């Protein structure tokens, strides 16, 4: 089972003992902090809110488990005891804070105040950064759904570029990260989050989250289709990749089927044996049932390239009404190896300039979508603006010499629509003079209880493509 | 709850009609593929066998879910309902799966079979690669140990260089990643990975899972010590950062502290308030209890020899028994911001071309310990390398055109000692004619139960520096 008292960094246990004397008040912030990603997803919070903060999250036993860890640990009892007592005795366990944030789904630009956190009972000063290391994990689904959203960006470009419209383009990035991320948990996340902008996943993890923690109207979130991989081709014998491909696309015949062709040569497989020898059970396919031939190795772009040009030769190309060139509707292609936001462009762009139309080929994405990202990415960071010392509030912030882009805001902070319609972040406590509209952060979390949440469909409708 | 039928690839749904009729048999393994780091760390699988996969994992509720699931996901009945429901009624929800694999700790060169994969019951030939997802994230505890011990290697040069033993290497590269990993679970699996090489931590959630599914003599695997943040420094006002300091070494005065000192001007904190102001306290202070200094911005080799030649003008420096410079024993920095295997690298040498002891020095890595790193870096891969079919047994293998480095092993696999006592795997059922010794590969998990276990403490003695 989870235990908060055990789920923050070592050192935030002892904290407690470092505040200033006094201290009745803590207040701080959640921003991806500012410099090729000038806006960003927030998306993730409710999942932790519900999760690991809201209800009893304090007993009797978990106060003593971490003592006792604490005690070995430390090699000391610096742990306070005492005061998460406080909190399981006076709140039955409920966390006495107030966590404020812009709902999910909305895309903010750098260096904008995205959540804050402040305790709401004196003696609980100390608890507002305790739970800074759960909160501040939320930079993964942010960054996950921004990134995604990213690549979507440059899918909208290059498709509406080379055909004319967005025609399936929340189906041209697909998930492949189940085997590579570092956890199942991750794996729910991540994938709940790039299904913020498309609606093809293998990633299967996602679907649940997003079930138990955000809820859509449809059935599901996420779509496949049957695909193959390479076990179940070369189970068939080196002889016999043939007959691999015969019994599969004969198996899935009236569905969208994506078969692995590199076992061996990519390049034989797509000329000799789908453009010759199994020409036939290809041309007789629906247009709702194309076979989607996947390379899986090699150079991505040169890969690509080479199989459009083999697969030009073999079948009946059309030529658009932009100029570009189109497979037969019962063929298309998916490359899902090595793709990541820097190589996504160079296909796409390559592609153009080979006159390829974008609705040829389709994308998947495993690390490069999943767990080839950081915290650093968004310079996702999490400060102390505000505290209450003596009854009086101070405004707090750093200002590392050595890096101007580490200062952080100072005092109590609300976000602000511009005249313009942009965003702005107030500091200071000036968002009380009223001088903008509405503070855009509402209190998502209060004392225990989650106070605002939002579907997942809000979420996708609120992090669209302009 | 956990369900095992939603923990794959969607894709894996539909490959039970994907295999040649009549196989009885799916053999896999996998491999850190071959061509720095030389050899690998094989350290997690238990963790997976013990948390997903032993016991009654198919229910039929579970089973229910997953039909539930996958019709909507596919639009489809492909979900292999009739598969599931044998497992359930006649082996009780248990895996008819044998794994075997190196023991945990050892120290393998790329290239070589690491654990293999095996169906028990010919109608559960379909369960072998249903499970290579879960299986995979092995990579993750794999990776994260073996860089970690890449960095200990670098570590134990240089302090053995500059200071002629390894005296407290274990504790000089803190982990400072919980808050930069995607998860919860991540952290524990991570840190953990971590600990198999050093013994300090801020990622408590790696002890309880060493605790539950390893186990050591020790009540705790990892230790840690009273730390400032910027929030402790910072919320005393910008003109108090002397009282913060002050507060917060006094109240930790007997155990050692870290103090984040670059909160505004990290070399004025170094010159002014520890070398002038407060340079009372420190110089009283215990080798048991010392200040350790710490920056957290800035570029990371200049700001630590600039530290350290401020701290060398104001404090008793002594030259050790190798010609090197070392602070008194009551004064110490660690490193913790920029932190990967090649900074720190840069790092070491930078101290020893300007004769700096390592001894000075400890490091804390975050994001660069437990989240920059991908199933890529040490080409971590399953694939199928035996299948039986019509009673006949065939050695199955993919071999790619463009990507000589992504062809797989053929056959019946298994791991020997050479004469010069080296490893080598050993291909096409070859291990069965004895010219090796025994197959240094373990029986880990068979039809549900696991058969062979490792303690953390076993662990960690396999995976030792030479
Ligand atoms: N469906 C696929 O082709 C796929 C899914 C996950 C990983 N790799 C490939
Ligand atoms: N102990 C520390 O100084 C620390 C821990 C986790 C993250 N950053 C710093």
């Amino acid at each position: 089972e989870f235990n908060i008292l055990l789920a923050t960094d070592s050192y935030k246990v002892t904290h407690y003992k470092q505040y200033p004397p006094n201290t009745s008040k803590v207040y701080s912030y959640f921003e991806c902090r500012e410099k090729k990603y000038e806006e960003t997803v927030f998306y993730g919070l409710q999942y932790i809110l519900n999760k690991y903060l809201k209800g009893k999250v304090v007993t009797k036993e978990k106060i003593q488990e971490a003592k006792d860890v604490y005690k070995e640990h430390f090699q000391d009892d610096v742990f306070n005891e005492k005061g998460w007592n406080y909190i399981l005795e006076k709140y039955d366990g409920h966390l006495p804070i107030e966590i404020k944030a812009v709902p999910e789904g909305f895309v903010i630009p750098r260096g904008n105040v995205l959540f804050t956190v402040e305790n709401t009972d004196p003696e609980c000063y100390w608890l507002t950064n305790w739970i800074e290391t759960i909160l501040v994990q939320s930079w993964y689904p942010i960054t996950v759904a921004t990134n995604s959203r990213e690549q979507k960006k440059i899918l909208a470009k290059y498709l509406l570029e080379t055909s004319g419209n967005l025609d399936g383009l929340e189906y041209k990035l697909h998930d492949f990260g189940y085997r590579g991320v570092s956890s199942q948990e991750t794996a729910g996340i991540g994938a709940s989050a790039h299904l913020v902008n498309f609606k093809g996943t293998d990633t299967v993890a996602g679907l649940a989250l997003i079930k138990k923690y955000y809820g859509t109207k449809d059935p599901v979130p996420g779509y496949s289709v049957p695909a193959a991989e390479h076990s179940t081709i070369t189970a068939w014998g080196k002889d016999h990749e043939k007959d691999a491909f015969e019994h599969i696309v004969t198996q899935f015949s009236s569905v969208p089927v994506s078969v692995v062709s590199d076992s061996y040569d990519i390049y034989n497989a797509c000329e000799k044996i789908w453009g010759e020898d199994l020409r036939h059970l290809i041309v007789s396919r629906s247009t709702q049932a194309p076979l989607i031939i996947r390379p899986d190795s090699g150079n991505p772009l040169d890969t690509v390239l080479k199989v459009l040009e083999i697969l030009g030769k073999k079948f009946p190309v059309t030529e658009n009404s932009k100029g570009y060139k189109l497979l037969p509707p019962y063929l298309r292609v998916i490359q899902g190896d090595g793709v990541d936001i820097n190589t996504l462009q160079e296909i796409v762009e390559g592609m153009k300039q080979k006159m390829w139309s974008i609705e040829n080929i389709a994308f998947g994405s495993g690390g490069g979508l999943l767990q080839k990202l950081t915290r650093d990415l968004l310079n996702c960071s999490f400060k102390c603006s505000y505290v209450v010392t003596n009854g009086l509030g101070i405004n707090v912030f750093k200002d590392p010499v050595a890096d101007p882009n580490k200062r952080s805001k100072k005092g109590r902070l609300s976000l602000h629509r511009t005249p313009a319609g942009n965003f702005v972040t107030l500091e200071e406590g000036k968002g009380d003079l009223e001088e903008y509209g509405q503070d855009l952060l509402h209190t998502v979390f209060k004392n225990g209880k989650v106070t605002k949440s939002y579907s997942f469909d809000e979420i996708r409708k609120n992090a669209q493509l302009n």
